């Protein structure tokens, strides 16, 4: 679990979104596993606007942060789950690291701010849904 709070927005994994998230829906993209809902309180997270390929992520299944090198956002095959059939997930970045299902929502950060959130795992890889292209989160 986990979310990003920026301005009047809350960014979560689409497969973990709550009834409140869907009742205050701003935008969702099933191909990216993202959903953004509106909030009443102002969020203070800063979104990175960059092309970094190194950062640190929080891994809840180890209660630890790990430094990683990660790929550029791209269309990657992700196996079927109870939330989606087997499909191309877009804007996904992979790194070598530990990720179990409950790790979804952990934040990946670089020196510029929030880069994305854990969205996939397995096979000794961790995949992060990028949010750096969502320029509208800042206004
Ligand atoms: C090979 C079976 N296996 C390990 C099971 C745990 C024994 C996995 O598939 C597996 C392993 C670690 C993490 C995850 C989570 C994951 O990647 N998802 C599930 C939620 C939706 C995600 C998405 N963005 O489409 C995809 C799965
Ligand atoms: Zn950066």
């Amino acid at each position: 679990s986990g979310a990003i709070y920026v301005g009047n927005y809350r960014v979560v994994n689409r497969h973990l979104a709550t009834h409140n998230d869907w009742a205050n829906l701003v935008w969702e993209d099933s191909s990216r596993d993202l959903l953004v809902s509106s909030t009443t309180a102002q969020g203070c997270d800063t979104i990175a606007r960059c092309d970094c390929q190194t950062g640190v992520y929080y891994c809840s299944s180890r209660r630890k942060h790990y430094p990683v090198s990660f790929s550029k956002p791209s269309l990657i095959f992700v196996e079927a789950s109870e939330y989606y059939p087997a499909r191309y997930q877009s804007h996904l970045m992979l790194a070598v690291g530990h990720s179990e299902p409950g790790d979804c929502g952990g934040i990946l950060r670089c020196q510029h701010g929030v880069v994305g959130i854990v969205s996939t795992g397995g096979n000794g890889l961790v995949g992060f849904a990028d949010v750096r292209d969502l320029l509208w989160l800042d206004e």
